[PDB]
C-alpha cells in the first residue's frame, strides 16, 4: 500500500504527543451529505454494501469536504448477523429489520459455524482493500464491527428497541443460550476483524452501541469478557500472521458505569458519548489510555461561531494529550454539511492555540 | 439532432475550400468573460463540469457575443485521470492539485481499468448531448480531451510544472512502468473519445500541452506513439459502431520539432503554438493536412486595429488552403472580449479579401 503521509490519528491512538488534536466523526459517510444520497439511489443498502467501489466512493466524499484526520470503510455493523445466516433488510425509512429473530435457544441452530463468516464477508476486505489503495496514504483508514452484546441485541430484538426487553430477557432467563450466543458472535468477528487488518485497515472501532440498556451487573457478565476476548484474540492472530496490531477503540455508548473496565480491556482507545464529561471520563479510565469524542452531536445544529465555542471548551476538559476529537454518537441525516466542516476547522485550530 | 447549418470549420478541417477562413478560440469558454465568472460562482470548478446545464450554458456564452465557427464542449482533461481514480482539486487561484501524485511504479495500482472510464464521464457525454441539441445546427461542437503524456505529467507532478523534472525522471529511470502508464491512458482516452462522438461531437482536439518539455527523441518514444493510437483506434470504433468518423486535431504546444511526425499521425489537423512561423510550419507538414492557429494570444492585448494587422499578416502566411484560424494557446482570464471580437470579425474579414 502506499505509505501513509498524515499519521495524526495512529499517534494519538497510541498516546503520543501530536501538533494538533486529530479529528474525525462517527457516520462522517451518511445522509447528511447530499452525495452520499445520489450513489446510494443506485442500490439498496445491503446491495451498496457488497460493491466495493460504491463504498470507496462513500468512504472519500466527507473527506473532498474536510480535512477529516481518518477515514472509515463504509459498511454496517449488521454484515455480520447476515454472514451467520440472518436474513435482514433496511426498511424504507424504518431502518434494519430481521423477519425472523432468535427467540429461542433452538434458534441458535440455523446459524453458521463462526469460522466461516470471514469467508462470506470478501466483500467488506475487498472495499478495504480498494479504499486503502485509492486514499494514496493521506489518512489511516479505520475498519469496524458490532460488539458482541450489541449485535446479539438485533438478532433477538429484529431492529431497535427502546428497552432491549427480549434481549435482556434472554440474559436473565437463557444465561447459558446467551454466553453460546455472545460465543459465536465473539468467534465470528475476531476472523472479521483480523482480515480487515489483512485487507488493509490501520484501526478498528468495535461499537457497542447499546451498552447502555445494562447496569454494570449484567454488563461486567455478558458484554464486558467478549469485548475483552476480541482485542485478545484480534491482536494474537494478527502477532502470529506476521502483521503489526492496529489500535482498538472501544465505543460503548451510555457505557459512563463501564469506563474504568473499559479501560483495562485491551483497547488503545475508549470512545465517550456526550453525556460524560470529559474530566470524569479521565478520571475513571486514568492516565494510559486515548479518550475519543465527544461533542453532542446536536451541537452541530447550533451556528458555527457557537460550535467553534463548544469544541474550544471541550478541548479544554480534554487536554492536549491521550485524545482524539468527534463526536459523542454519529452524524444525523438533517445535519448542515457547513457545520460538520465547522467543526473539523475548530478542533483543528483549537487544539493548536491549546498548545503553543 | 439538428441539421448543421454552417460548417465551414469541417469543411477546412477536412481540407476543402471555403468561402472564408473558419475561427475558434481556445477557452473561448473562459475568465476573460464576466458572465463566465458569474455561472462560475455557483459551483466548484469539478461540480460546474459535472452540471449539463452548466457546461451548456458555458459553452454557449462566447458564441452569443461572437460569430465563431466552432463551439468547443466545456470541460477539462483532468477527468480523465480523475476517472482513472486519482483525487484532484482546483486550488483557489493556483489551478489544479493531485495532492497524492503516482511517484512509484506501485501507485499504478491504485487506478481503474481503463475500460470502465467512459462509464465514468457519462456526465461529460451528457453534456455534449444536451449543447448539440441547444446550439440547433447553427455550429459543430468540438470534443476534447488531453494527450497520454500531457496526463501523464499531471498524475506524476501533481499540478503544472516548469520543468516536468519528476514526469521526465520516470521516461528516463522508469521507461517499463511510463510505457505502463501511457498504455493505460491510452486505452481509457479511446472509448472516452468515442463516447463523445457518440453523444454528439462533430470534432475532436486532443492537447499535448507539454510536448515542449520533450526534445524530439523522448517524444518519438514516449509520446508520438500514444498520440499515434488514439487517432488510430478511435477512428476503427467509430467506423465499426456504424458512426462517420469525425476531424481530428492534435495539438502539441511547444512542438516545434514534432511537426513532420505529427503530420503522419492520423490527425487532420495540426495546431500550433504562436513560436512557429506558419509558412515554416507548412514545410515540415507537408500539403494534406489543415493547420490551426496561431496568433500569439497576448497579441489580444494590443488595440483592435493592432489585431487586425496582425491578422492580415497572419492569414496572408497561412494562405486561403487548408487553414482553421485560432491563436496558439487558449486565451488568458485577463483579456479584454472586445478584443477577442476585433480578432474574430478580422480573421472573417481577411480571409474575404484575400480570396475575391
Ligand atoms: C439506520 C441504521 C443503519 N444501520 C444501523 C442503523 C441503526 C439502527 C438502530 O439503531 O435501530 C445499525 C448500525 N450501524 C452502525 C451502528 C453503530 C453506530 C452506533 O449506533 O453506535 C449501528 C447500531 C455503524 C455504521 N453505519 C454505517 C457505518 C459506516 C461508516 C460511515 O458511514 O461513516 C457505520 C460504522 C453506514 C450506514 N448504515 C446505515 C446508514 C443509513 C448508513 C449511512 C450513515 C447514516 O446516514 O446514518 C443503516
Ligand atoms: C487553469 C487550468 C484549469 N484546467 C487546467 C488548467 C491549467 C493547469 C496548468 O497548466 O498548470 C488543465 C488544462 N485544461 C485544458 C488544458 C489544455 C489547454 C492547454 O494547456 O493547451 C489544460 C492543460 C483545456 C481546457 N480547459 C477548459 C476547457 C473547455 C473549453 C473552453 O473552456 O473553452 C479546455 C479545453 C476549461 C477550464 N479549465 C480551467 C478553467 C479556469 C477553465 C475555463 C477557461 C479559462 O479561463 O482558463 C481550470
Amino acid at each position: 500500500f502506499p505509505e501513509l503521509k498524515n499519521d495524526t490519528f495512529l499517534r494519538a491512538a497510541w498516546g503520543e504527543e501530536t501538533d494538533y488534536t486529530p479529528v474525525w466523526c462517527m457516520r462522517q459517510a451518511g445522509r447528511y451529505l447530499p452525495e452520499f444520497r445520489e450513489t446510494r439511489a443506485a442500490q439498496d443498502f445491503f446491495s451498496t454494501c457488497r460493491s466495493p467501489e460504491a463504498c470507496c466512493e462513500l468512504t472519500l466524499q466527507p473527506l473532498r469536504r474536510f480535512p477529516l484526520d481518518a477515514a472509515i470503510i463504509f459498511s454496517d455493523i449488521l454484515v455480520v448477523p447476515q454472514a451467520l445466516g440472518m436474513e435482514v433488510t433496511m426498511v424504507p425509512g424504518k431502518g434494519p429489520s430481521f423477519p425472523e429473530p432468535l427467540r429461542e435457544e433452538q434458534d441458535l441452530e440455523r446459524l453458521r459455524d463462526p469460522e466461516v463468516v470471514a469467508s462470506e464477508l470478501g466483500y467488506v476486505f475487498q472495499a478495504i482493500t480498494l479504499t486503502r489503495q485509492r486514499l494514496a496514504g493521506r489518512v489511516p483508514l479505520i475498519g469496524f464491527a458490532g460488539a458482541p452484546w450489541t449485535l446479539m441485541t438485533f438478532m433477538v430484538e429484529g431492529g431497535g428497541s427502546s428497552t432491549m426487553a427480549q434481549a435482556k430477557r434472554w440474559l436473565y432467563q437463557r444465561p447459558q443460550a446467551s454466553h453460546q450466543l455472545l460465543r459465536i458472535l465473539t468467534d465470528a468477528l475476531v476472523p472479521y476483524l483480523v482480515g480487515q487488518v489483512v485487507a488493509g485497515a490501520q484501526a478498528l472501532q468495535l461499537f457497542e452501541s447499546h451498552a447502555g440498556h445494562l447496569g454494570p451487573q449484567l454488563f461486567n457478565k455478558f458484554a464486558l469478557p467478549y469485548i475483552r476476548d476480541v482485542a485478545k484474540q484480534v491482536k494474537a492472530r494478527l502477532r502470529e500472521a506476521g502483521l503489526a496490531p492496529v489500535p482498538m477503540i472501544i465505543f460503548a455508548k451510555d457505557g459512563h458505569f463501564a469506563l474504568e473496565e473499559l479501560a483495562q480491556a485491551g483497547y488503545e482507545v475508549v470512545g465517550l458519548d456526550w453525556t460524560v464529561a470529559p474530566k470524569k471520563a479521565r478520571e475513571c479510565v486514568g492516565k494510559t489510555v486515548t479518550l475519543q469524542g465527544n461533542l453532542d452531536p446536536c451541537a452541530l445544529y447550533a451556528s458555527e461561531e457557537e460550535i467553534g465555542q463548544l469544541v474550544k471548551q471541550m478541548l479544554d476538559d480534554f487536554g492536549p494529550h491521550r485524545y482524539i476529537a468527534n463526536l459523542g454518537h454519529g452524524l444525523y441525516p438533517d445535519m448542515d454539511p457547513e457545520h460538520v466542516g465547522a467543526f473539523v476547522d475548530a478542533v483543528h485550530k483549537h487544539s493548536r492555540l491549546l498548545r503553543q
